[PDB]
């Protein structure tokens, strides 16, 4: 039920929008969280999409750490998408405020492509540091399935469509 977006080519399409609200109206089958290795969901889209979870989300992630411990910068997890969705897909990009390798980027987006159809966030952009045109340019040249981009940033989102 995806509505008010921008194709930017043919699998990839952009929206002004809050991730956590797009995914209350959409109900999507996945929704990507910008998760970090620990899955401690503090702050960004992972600290936001958590608070709309009533900490469901938290609990649920602590007991996968408690059992399989912590992903690698670049993998990912498939839990529950609780009210926002079936599935939340938590995807490790690079953090470069923790001088992660930003080669990782392109490994990160390649999660995506398990899934016919995704609402996400932009990888290492945000609070993770990355340049977000960055991000978008590996989101477009690495992913292959059907990906809807939520951009909060009103100001950022004109950026990435004026320089695509
Ligand atoms: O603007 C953006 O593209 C990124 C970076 C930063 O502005 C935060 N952010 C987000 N993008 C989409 N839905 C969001 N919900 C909570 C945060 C958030």
């Amino acid at each position: 039920s995806f509505s008010g977006y921008l194709k930017l080519t043919d699998n990839v399409y952009i929206k002004n929008a809050d991730i956590v609200e797009e995914a209350k109206k959409v109900k999507p089958t996945v929704v990507v969280n910008a998760a970090n290795v620990y899955l401690k969901h503090g702050g960004g889209v992972a600290g936001a999409l958590n608070k709309a979870t009533n900490n469901a989300m938290q609990v649920e992630s602590d007991d996968y750490i408690a059992t399989n411990g912590p992903l690698k910068v670049g993998g990912s997890c498939v839990l529950s998408g609780h009210n926002l969705a079936k599935h939340c897909l938590h995807v490790v990009g690079p953090n470069v405020n923790k001088g992660e390798d930003i080669q990782l980027l392109k490994s990160a987006y390649e999660n995506f492509n398990q899934h016919e159809v995704l609402l996400a966030p932009l990888l290492s952009a945000g609070i993770f540091g990355a340049d977000p045109i960055h991000s978008l340019r590996v989101c477009v040249d690495t992913v292959r399935t059907n990906v809807y981009l939520a951009v909060f940033d009103k100001n950022l989102y004109d950026k990435l469509v004026s320089s695509f």
